[PDB]
């Protein structure tokens, strides 16, 4: 079963394997008095692993190396941080010093310095403009426009059609939004049709926190976006 946000203490990280190849890691942290689940991605690539996003601070960060080379074995070369904020460069500067390179967009690199956020070395070109896509090793990089954050890129697995949405996209059973502090809320139905119309065959669509589902998390996610704005 997916582990959920109860069975995984703070400090701890979960694998769950998706497809050949292709897993997620599943990871848990405090904020604003309570503790959240949040999902990243591992893509094989080659004898490498593609990291997306780190496991939400730096203390998680190191037991998901751990955990990765306990279960997998094969070395993490690259990161990337699908946005600036802490469930996703956090923990930048232990993958850094276990000898990572790390990779975000200049967008994405600039709003984690303005936050105060730690900062992945390497710019990701070609995804300024919505609608932009990149090949990234194993991945498909793609960024849809303003949502969540601004800068928030979603990603795509061809060989297993699984796409990873980021905070962009909201599990099943999250009715209600915030934080959306950073997000924009007008672009963000616009965003979503972005993925859906570039990303039709996908097969498995992973939420930035909580359980996976399929493509019907795009429309899911765009009813809750729409009824904060509507009040
Ligand atoms: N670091 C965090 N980010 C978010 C987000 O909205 O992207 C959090 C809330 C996520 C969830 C709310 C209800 C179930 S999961 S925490
Ligand atoms: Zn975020
Ligand atoms: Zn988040």
């Amino acid at each position: 079963e997916y582990p959920t946000v109860s069975e995984i203490p703070v400090g701890e990280v979960r694998l769950y394997q998706i497809a050949d190849g292709v897993w997620s890691h599943i990871a848990t942290q405090s904020f604003d008095g309570a503790v959240y689940p949040s999902n990243g991605l591992i893509v094989r690539d080659g004898d490498e692993l593609l990291l997306i996003d780190t496991a939400w601070g730096a203390k998680n960060t190191a037991a998901l190396l751990a955990e990765i080379e306990k279960q997998i074995g094969l070395p993490v070369t690259r990161a990337v941080s699908t946005h600036f904020h802490d469930d996703r460069v956090g923990g930048v500067d232990v993958l850094r010093a276990a000898g990572v390179a790390t990779y975000a967009s200049p967008s994405t690199r600039r709003l984690a310095e303005v936050e105060g956020n730690e900062i992945p070395t390497h710019s990701l070109e070609g995804l300024s403009s919505s609608g932009d896509a990149v090949r990234f090793g194993p991945v498909e990089l793609f960024y849809p426009g303003a949502a969540h954050s601004t800068d928030n890129l979603v990603v795509y697995v061809p060989s297993a059609s699984v796409l990873y949405g980021g905070c962009a996209i909201y599990e099943l059973s999250r009715t209600s939004a915030g934080n959306v502090a950073d997000a924009d809320l007008a672009e963000w139905p616009t965003s979503i049709e972005r993925i859906q119309q570039h990303y039709p065959e996908a097969q498995f669509v992973i939420p930035g926190h909580g359980l996976p589902g399929g493509l019907d998390l795009l429309k899911h996610t765009t009813n809750v976006v729409k009824a904060h704005t509507n009040r």
